[PDB]
């Protein structure tokens, strides 16, 4: 056989020529021509009036999709046999779901694939008003983590369709229509429904990608929601409503990034954050800069006023969040300025100097006392989730063990004849660290400013891209350090230094700790080509070891670094353009930690009726509310008719509205 | 609970089945029923002029975004 004889698989009972000409007559628009047709199925002919077309398009179907009421009418009146006609109109969009409700196998649509359900996925926000008023109800889905015995009975019965079920579920309730007809709260809804919807993604490995586009579907529909403010007496009724800024406060809690970073909410936010303060923004630099400083070496004095007197004028210049921002700022660079100072030796037990030290405890105090006020209120998992409070409490724990340490060697003891692990030792070693990282914590600080801010953000941001590179180039040390160690560990010699860290770097493999240390320190070419030389006259293993170096060298630095500069490009590439985002989000969190009242004072002194309310807030806030949804339905159905283009089914749509328009002009003559 | 009873938070207010109609009617853009609709809303009956849709759509607005400068005119002339 040199040809392939092509037949049809897959054959059907097909479809008479009368009942052809029927379908043609159903889809042309001819009238006159499928009631005759009708007519005679009445009587016993060969076409009925529940016909099945090989592409599964019944009579009523096709009808439904050639947007034709008068033919709709025409098949439910002869009381032609109704399946999935309904979700076909409503996939449609097509006018004639009334219809279709009050009218008393191949399906194109998933079985748990309900009326309401598809509306929600069409956001069809007409026809879910009237399938809700018709009276329908979306079930419950169960908790993201549950093992209760009905979820795993249906995914021993079938996972598939359970896993489909439960996305069609969490993809109508999505939707911003059906929120915003019918929760009592569409911003909770939003809120609470992106967060579910986030932890199924992390749950569900497959659909990822489905529920965290539902995720952006919800922050999207509550930041355009917000968008409908109109006045800024709605703003601080929406953001400081509860059930202040309660509001905001839940929005930062659930992540919502584009809720906040908003014109409205940070002008809002910048309004309490410069209170009182008018024309501030509005000045020369040069002033605010001199101003900032004059603020900042006068932070004790404005201290000491709130301590000693909280109704004062000057006493409540502190009060205000972008003053003791300023206030606390100075506060830590004073403190930075001492431990520089303590950077600028015979006994063992060494006191703290007179000077120095002797004022840096109460910072250091200040610090602890913080920290674990700040642990007390709000719990662990944001304590964890913040990796300067990581930070800073690295740096706290430090600088007890520097203290406790102190303490040991006053209490319990020339400098060169010393023991290496002699507790002043590692008390000073230990005070560098939390030197280093008390001074590394004032990138924090730029968050503040909007030119290092949003720079600040994003490279903060690539950190954990960064770790699973190092995960990776710390598999390929261990093995090049496992393999030169193994070859060069019998050439161990026994000379003053031994190590990389001299002149004259030798036994650079002989110990598995100096051949991981030798293999660091090559990436930055500070290990010379002579290490790799043994006292024996012994080439070929100096060749093997030598080619182990270069090898190891083209992967580390030609291969690895490569690789990883190619990947910060493509992250710094896919995160610059929510920069401004993460960064208000980042800046609304530092200025919301100073709006409340509790730690106004800087570490060094921070160690010294309802039923009606409750009424009059939820009816003003529900008022607002249907003010905001009837925006947003107005302004998204005006978007949806102007941005989303002619396909090729409007094209038939008005093919077959002037056939049919030609046809009865026919009939009329 | 088991299904989630989906109801209508902002009710709102309604339109009388008339009132409807003579909506359709001006979204159609039927001369003679918009104009007999206006003639039974001459006469202080049930069908206003002043209706407002629960979209928002007053039968003008509807009017306008139809492109029908014939309808605008006879709603404009009651
Ligand atoms: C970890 C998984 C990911 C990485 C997978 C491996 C990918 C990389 C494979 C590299 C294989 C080793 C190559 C040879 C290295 C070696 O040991 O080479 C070592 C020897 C030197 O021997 P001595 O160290 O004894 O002097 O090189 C030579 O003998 C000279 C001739 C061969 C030179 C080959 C060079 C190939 C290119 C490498 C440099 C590229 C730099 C480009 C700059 C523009
Ligand atoms: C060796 C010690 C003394 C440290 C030396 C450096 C500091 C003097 C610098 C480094 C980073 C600076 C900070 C960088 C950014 C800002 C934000 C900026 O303030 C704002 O932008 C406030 C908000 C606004 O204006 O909208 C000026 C103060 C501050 C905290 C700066 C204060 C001074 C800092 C800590
Ligand atoms: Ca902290
Ligand atoms: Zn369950």
């Amino acid at each position: 056989r040199d040809r392939i004889p092509l037949r049809i698989v897959r054959a059907e009972s097909e479809l008479s020529p009368s009942e052809k000409a029927y379908l043609n007559a159903v889809e042309k628009g001819d009238y006159a021509s499928v009631k005759k047709s009708l007519e005679e199925a009445e009587i016993y002919f060969k076409i009925n009036i529940n016909c099945i077309d090989p592409l599964g398009r019944t009579a009523l179907l096709i009808a439904i999709e050639n947007e034709n009421l008068e033919l709709i009418e025409l098949l439910l009146s002869f009381n032609v046999y109704v399946g999935d006609a309904l979700l076909h109109a409503i996939r449609k969009e097509v006018v004639g779901a009334v219809e279709l409700l009050l009218n008393h196998q191949f399906s194109e649509f998933t079985p748990d694939i309900t009326p309401i359900i598809l509306a929600a996925h069409t956001n069809n926000y007409e026809i879910i008003k009237l399938l809700v008023q018709k009276g329908v109800s979306v079930p419950r889905p169960h908790e993201v983590r549950c093992n209760c015995v009905e979820c795993v009975s249906s995914s021993d019965v079938d996972s598939l369709r359970h896993s489909r079920s439960r996305l069609n579920i969490y993809k109508a309730l999505a939707s911003p229509s059906l929120i915003a007809l019918s929760s009592e709260d569409p911003f909770l809804t939003a809120f609470q429904l992106s967060w579910e919807l986030q932890e199924l993604s992390k749950v569900e490995n497959e659909f990822k990608s489905e529920y965290e586009e539902l995720s952006r579907q919800c922050k999207q529909f509550a930041k355009d929601l917000l968008d409908q403010t109109r006045s800024s007496r709605e703003l601080e009724i929406i953001l400081n409503y509860r059930d202040d800024l309660a509001r905001l406060k839940l929005a930062i809690k659930y992540r919502q990034k584009e809720f906040v970073a908003q014109p409205n909410c940070q002008q809002l936010l910048a309004s309490r954050w410069y209170d009182e303060f008018p024309g501030w923004r509005r000045r020369h630099w040069a002033v605010k800069m001199v101003t900032c400083f004059i603020i900042g070496l006068l932070f004790p004095v404005f201290s000491v006023c709130y301590l000693i007197a909280p109704k004062s004028p000057l006493g409540l210049f502190i009060r205000k969040p972008f003053i003791k921002f300023i206030c606390h700022t100075a506060s830590y660079l004073t403190f930075l300025f001492l431990l520089l100072l303590a950077s600028q030796d015979l006994n063992r037990q060494g006191p703290p100097p007179t000077i120095v030290e002797w004022m840096i405890l109460p910072w250091v105090l200040g610090f602890i006392w913080g920290e674990i006020k700040q642990m007390w209120d709000g719990g662990l998992q944001d304590y964890i989730h913040d990796w300067w409070n990581l930070m800073d409490f690295v740096m706290n724990s430090l600088y007890l063990a520097t203290i406790s340490l102190k303490i040991v060697a006053f209490v319990k003891y020339p400098r060169e004849s010393w023991d290496m692990w002699h507790p002043t030792l590692v008390a000073e070693a230990l005070f560098a660290i939390a030197n280093i990282f008390s001074s590394l914590r004032l990138i924090s600080l730029f968050t503040a400013n909007s030119h290092l801010g949003p720079l600040q953000i994003s490279l903060g941001r690539m950190l954990l891209d960064i770790l699973k590179f190092l995960f990776i180039y710390c598999l390929v040390l261990l093995a090049f350090a496992n393999g030169l160690n193994q070859l060069y560990f019998y050439y161990e010699e026994t000379l003053t230094c031994k190590g990389i860290r001299c002149e004259k770097q030798n036994n650079a493999f002989s110990t598995l700790f100096e051949t991981l240390q030798s293999l660091f320190w090559s990436i930055f070419g500070l290990i010379n080509l002579y290490v790799t030389n043994v006292k024996a006259q012994h080439e070929f293993t100096e060749f093997v070891g030598a080619t182990m170096f270069g090898t190891y060298n083209v992967i580390s630095l030609v291969v690895l670094l490569n690789m990883l500069i190619a990947m910060m490009n493509n992250s710094y590439q896919l995160i610059a353009d929510h920069a401004d985002i993460e960064w208000k989000f980042a800046r609304t969190k530092l200025w919301m930690s100073y709006f409340e009242e509790g730690g106004t004072l800087p570490t060094p002194f921070n160690v010294i009726r309802r039923a009606a309310d409750n009424l009059r807030r939820h009816h003003q806030y529900q008022e607002v509310m249907r003010n905001l949804v009837k925006r947003y339905v107005a302004a998204m159905i005006r978007d949806a008719k102007t941005e989303e283009g002619l396909t090729e089914e409007n094209f038939k749509e008005l093919k077959q509205d002037i056939s049919s328009f030609r046809f009865e002009v026919l009939g009329l003559l």
